[PDB]
């Protein structure tokens, strides 16, 4: 699980 | 599960 | 953005 | 920007 | 920028 | 699990 | 930046 | 785990 | 920048 | 574990 990237 | 990327 | 996820 | 996860 | 997570 | 990357 | 994690 | 990274 | 993780 | 890196 990971919250976000760009 | 992941939050949001772009 | 966002929140919270589980 | 997000909150938390698990 | 994130809060936490576990 | 991670928080974010750009 | 971020606060925690574990 | 990790925080963040650029 | 960076609070604490364990 | 690490907390972040550029």
């Amino acid at each position: 699980n990971f919250g976000e990237f760009s």
